């Protein structure tokens, strides 16, 4: 896998597509990384990063965060420099999978898959929603 | 949701549905956990537990993680006992949302769907089964 | 040479093709290195890693470093675990090219065939393989 | 394999061979060794070593080292005794392969091939004749 | 932009593109830089590298600089060796794009036009091959 | 050259010609430099200089800064009048040419030419406009 652009729908009555241009690539302690590049300012820009740590002899890891901010905007006859934006709060998710030396290609596809299963359950999704939990 | 059974699928050619029940719900201090129940051993058990801190006027929190104790892909000639570290032996997943207060019902919604639509990325399930990285 | 497969035969009667996928390319700090994702577990893979040290006034160098874990000579008795030294459970092979600035593009040329032939010739076969030196 | 002759070809639009004197053989510490004895003066002959150590239980090692110089040719007219010659450059190959105690024969065959193929490939012959690395 | 190679026409009666080789792509403070590869010695080779520093909330920079060496032929005087080839001199270029912050689109495209229009005004050539000002 | 107008083409889908009136010549060290008078108040004024040292024995040096200042539009907030303008931002480019004594006048051509074209590269348009590094 090359780097190259990344596809993610949000979340609405219909998705609409977000696309994410690729910054930097993997290389190192560095992670791949990509922006969303929508807001108005720069920093708005809503960012995925990605690091796959192969452990020849040891605890392999693969760590994923993304991030959504949404800018602060004030009445159009306030005076704020527009130079100088903030960003008023911003939702994050981030994830590791954690795969042991000498596990089966069987077990990575068994975890990588309950990991996707689980988000996607009904209690997952309630818990994220609407802040309710497993009572 | 009160706490109930949790069906997740593996990854398989067809995935075989593996059921969860539960062992105690979401308290104050612990988080709600079900299992697996399907190896003898009682280390071959999978387990599941979330916990949804709620804070008013602040950063909540969705944490979550997944534990596969895959024995099977253990050598015969090394042994496992209570001094085996877990993270040798099994696979596990473990997410964290942060959602501040003043978070929009559409923020909400938005960074769960960014999530689980990234996790089914290729790019991802690449990253997690083969050990590729985006370079 | 952007980063690409890698394709290198073993010996055999008929020799067979393995394939490496590359993993990251060549940094300024990090070397570009392929991986070849054969056998189940994740110690089994071969790995590959090469850098090529440009020095524009002084003596450049190219390094290569070729692994071949072989885990089924591994008696059943002994345990292979993250503190078993590398060393003793997989073939390693290292070398180092050693370039002057100044030196002839036919300079260059001549010591990648002298190494070449040198490690194509019976008594480096004989040496390695039947452990038999130059007495 | 009792030390004798060794035949190399040069890299140039037409090969040539060049032939190899042994001066020393391996015994003890002392690595078998030969000679080019083809340049002007006494130390510009290029010259191959190698040293096959046999580790019965442990990580047994083969260590092969080549150098290839070029001596300084100063104008005709010019007066540097001619006793006394220094060496402009040199390039230089070390490389070395780590063979684990209980590796087949075929682990051997195999990482030998490994090797050779790889030292035969077009990236490895880009690198070190261009410079080039993979980026 | 995956680092890759780069073409650039010297200036003569008819331009003859030159080829740069890819050395090294741009992470931390190492800068991306290419190399032209046409000179017989290590030191020849001509160099372009740039580095792009984005600044989120300030002053970004990209810098650039071009490095055409010209190696030093001797006379017979002074006697150094044939072989050790010396940089007599070198011409160099180096620009510094500054964007602040709030720079639109538009501002970027324009200021980079204005500057490669520029190289290509009658007086900057004039100025920069007789070096003759604009008085 | 004696001092004159100067017309430079601005980036846009058709490129408009800006003239550029001279302002002062070059002399001692003050710098030849011309400004582009198209914004309505004196700061607005889009200024290029430009710098011709020329060494006898040793490195000679041409300097070149352009100056894309843009206004600001207050709000109605803060309420400085509407008559007093304030310069928000403005784009710079500095390059320097370093030509050494013996350069020859090819060799001046060389590096003028490469300066244009490289500025020409899509890899630098990539890098000024988009802040995209060449990774």
């Amino acid at each position: 896998a090359q780097i190259a652009n990344l596809i993610l729908a949000d979340g609405q009555a219909t998705p609409a597509n977000h696309t994410f241009v690729p910054m930097q690539p993997q290389t190192g302690i560095t992670p791949s990384q990509w922006l969303n590049k929508e807001a108005a300012s720069n920093i708005g820009y809503r960012k995925v990063s990605m690091f796959v740590k192969y452990v020849s002899n040891g605890t392999s890891k693969v760590t994923i965060r993304i991030a959504d901010p949404v800018l602060a905007s004030v009445p159009a006859g306030c005076c704020v420099d527009t130079n100088t934006p903030q960003v008023a709060y911003s939702t994050f998710f981030e994830c590791t999978f954690s795969v042991p030396y000498g596990a089966t290609l069987q077990n990575k596809k068994d975890i990588l898959a309950y990991a996707r299963n689980l988000l996607g359950t009904q209690v997952v999704t309630d818990a994220v929603v609407d802040m309710t939990p497993a009572w």
